[PDB]
């Protein structure tokens, strides 16, 4: 069998040269950086030129951190659970404002932390299917501990506008955490334009290993931390470092980035051309703004079907993708995919379509 | 060059065997376990036996959790700051028992607990290197919400009367944690002789990966999540699951527990070997006790020379050791080690012995 995977933003394949330059550190560099020998030394340089890699894919200065994390939402909880350490109790400063958008990762801590008392705003998404800024400017009291707004939407592809979220965040004097998993690899990402003071990230959203990601910290921002211990990570985050993870990631980061234009021109062309034949079939409306999208995704309804059932049948022909907010089909490119794919993807798709209709 | 490996409690090799299981993950079994369509429902049965695994190792039952974590900094973490949310915080509960033995996430997330206002007691530890459990009996207040005494100490390799401390533990009714990092692989571990509520450990201690590990949660025993966000492992700690790294430590767990008799026999055979050579110099005292330590470990102390110098002398001769409290050496076995590489040792340790005495 030939089968097609549209499921991206779920998660995408390790990069053949991600899973080549991991190997030495599953064999036989297995010391552990902390050792003082040989051991631990010799895996100085590969996690030095990891670091750098993350550093130039995000615009990050020396004096920042971009600190190892298991993954983005151990990211998430220790953004919003440090804020809330450092500003909300010892601050009184007992708001966060965010978005009804966000991952659960985020959305859940912010439920658990009006649980023990912080006033969250979860800012409505407007028709044109995203946040103004100047919804954040309202919203921003005396109170308020941190924003987060993240950079582009899993469920539709939308570019949130941060940056002018930035601004109006520099200006009033609050803290700006975006969460910019699903934009690494997709549109260019620089925490300089966008004053982040932390950013998170993933490194399976852009073809390194499940399991790893990123929080950029602004160089001289407090973030008490979730993982006390005080050993790795200059005290950040203690526990020993995935040091495979890491080297894998470096390269992750590098190769999405230089890939962005590839992923401007020839993925988005991809999904347009996906995008428009399937718009082809009857009450095919896409999901949301088509203009302000990362270039892989396209969200897509089917008028008289269940998103569950168009997927489960695409599963049978081989054809992997996800659901979304009405449901909705949810189709999310990467480099991988091809035009092959994506024309027979087009068949496949109407045939089922047609093909569920009468029911 | 032929190199000696003797710091397993700092990590360890991954096994072959480990690395071959998780390699398919790293090539095309990519998808998010999450997803509905085949490639996610295909990692299911690897994972699943590798939670098997898991379970058969530490004699958890059905009814229990073993969550998946990214390491045992994060499991410490998540049982400390959680039973203080459930515990301290909920219950007035407001006190924890711990040694001064334990692993710097258990003490540095004390230290932390200290600062929001919980009462810790450290106990301190006794000539026979070791704490009694009448120790822990006679702290045990009204007001304690969780004891934390570490199965095995990875300075010494000693044996703490974990079990005892159970006891103690359920006849008093209080949350019994213990930290198990270095008893994976090394003595049998049975959460059930134990009544562990809680019990970390970390798959890199034991022959697979670092960055992953384990927290055994007892039946009903709640435990606020540390990663909110809630969808994997049944809610208890949100982020896509580390697939290939779930499957390798499934693996080492279980080899790590085919191999207790030949640690015991073998490994623990090769210690004394080394450790007998050792005590032949001169005033070369081991440190602690002999008689309850895990098979691998050795710390000895040398008259008149720093455990550092002995140790950087050491790393020039290929072969790789660290320090502990005094300062003084300690040798880490596993499986990997022959007695070749112990008579090495013996040679290189004592030539470098005579050699930095005068200085
Ligand atoms: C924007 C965003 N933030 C955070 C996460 C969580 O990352 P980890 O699971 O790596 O912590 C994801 C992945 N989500 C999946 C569930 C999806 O979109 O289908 C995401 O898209
Ligand atoms: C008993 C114990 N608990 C917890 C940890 C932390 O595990 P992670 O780093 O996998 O979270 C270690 C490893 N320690 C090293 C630093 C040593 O002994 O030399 C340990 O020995
Ligand atoms: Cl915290
Ligand atoms: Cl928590």
């Amino acid at each position: 069998v030939q089968r097609i995977y549209l499921d991206n933003n779920a998660t995408t394949r390790i990069d053949p040269k991600v899973k080549e330059i991991m190997d030495p550190f599953l064999r036989d560099h297995y010391g552990n950086p902390s050792s003082l020998h040989q051991f631990g030394t010799e895996t100085h340089p590969a996690i030095a030129e990891a670091l750098d890699k993350l550093y130039k894919g995000i615009n990050a200065r020396d004096i920042d951190d971009v600190i190892i994390t298991s993954c983005a939402t151990e990211s998430n909880n220790w953004v919003l659970k440090g804020v809330y350490f450092d500003e909300c109790l010892k601050k009184g400063k007992n708001h966060i404002v965010t978005t009804v958008a966000e991952h659960p990762a985020v959305r859940s801590t912010c439920n658990f932390l009006e649980s023990l008392g912080v006033e969250v705003t979860y800012l409505p998404i407007n028709e044109h299917g995203s946040i103004t800024a100047e919804q954040v400017r309202e919203a921003i009291t005396e109170k308020t501990a941190l924003v987060s707004v993240m950079w582009a939407n899993n469920e539709t592809g939308l570019i949130f506008p941060i940056e002018e979220i930035g601004a109006i965040c520099k200006e009033k004097g609050v803290l700006f955490h975006t969460d910019a998993v699903q934009a690494i690899g997709k549109i260019p990402v620089d925490v300089l334009k966008a004053n982040a003071d932390f950013l998170s990230f993933s490194a399976h959203k852009f073809h390194g290993p499940k399991g790893i990601g990123g929080l950029y910290i602004r160089s001289g921002v407090g973030l008490t931390p979730l993982f006390h211990g005080g050993e790795h990570m200059n005290g950040r985050r203690s526990g020993t470092l995935n040091v495979p993870y890491i080297v894998g990631m470096g390269e992750a980061m590098k190769l999405a980035v230089e890939h962005l234009d590839y992923e401007k021109e020839v993925v988005g062309k991809l999904r347009d051309k996906l995008e428009e034949a399937l718009l082809k079939i009857p009450d095919v409306m896409v999901v949301g703004d088509r203009i302000h999208r990362v270039p892989n995704t396209t969200l897509v309804s089917v008028r008289g079907i269940e998103g569950e059932a168009m997927l489960w049948d695409l599963n049978r022909s081989n054809i992997a993708a996800s659901t979304g907010s009405a449901t909705a089909i949810r189709l999310s490119l990467s480099r991988f995919n091809t035009e092959a794919e994506i024309d027979k993807t087009i068949e496949v798709f109407s045939q089922a379509a047609v093909r569920l209709r009468n029911i």
